[PDB]
């Protein structure tokens, strides 16, 4: 399902990422939206054979298990599908767990290039407080 902004900010926080390891809400929100662009079933392949799953993008080379990444470590502990479906809560968890990992939100190369420094609480401005 692709999520509307301030449906996906409300579950975002309802699953605790507001200002989980510091980043505010509208951090999420924006990795989100030019991660998947709020789609849950968005797929991409990356150079180095993995994928990205989801409405986080999260990488078969290190975080869930898609049977094709030679490699993988599945650090989830979750079929990469898990991350597919109209329920965030996999996805949230798994971006609980790479957030913590010790390099932040950085581990999204979107994050970094697009949202790191910008205003981002344009980005649940019309969501209820």
């Amino acid at each position: 399902k692709v999520f509307g902004r301030c449906e996906l900010a409300a579950a975002m926080k309802r699953h605790g990422l507001d200002n989980y390891r510091g980043y505010s809400l509208g951090n999420w929100v924006c990795a989100a939206k030019f991660e998947s662009n709020f789609n849950t079933q968005a797929t991409n392949r990356n150079t180095d054979g993995s994928t990205d799953y989801g409405i986080l993008q999260i990488n078969s080379r290190w975080w869930c298990n898609d049977g094709r990444t030679p490699g993988s470590r599945n650090l989830c502990n979750i079929p990469c599908s898990a991350l597919l479906s109209s329920d965030i809560t996999a996805s949230v968890n798994c971006a609980k767990k790479i957030v913590s990992d010790g390099n932040g939100m950085n581990a999204w190369v979107a994050w970094r290039n697009r949202c790191k420094g910008t205003d981002v609480q344009a980005w649940i401005r019309g969501c209820r407080l």
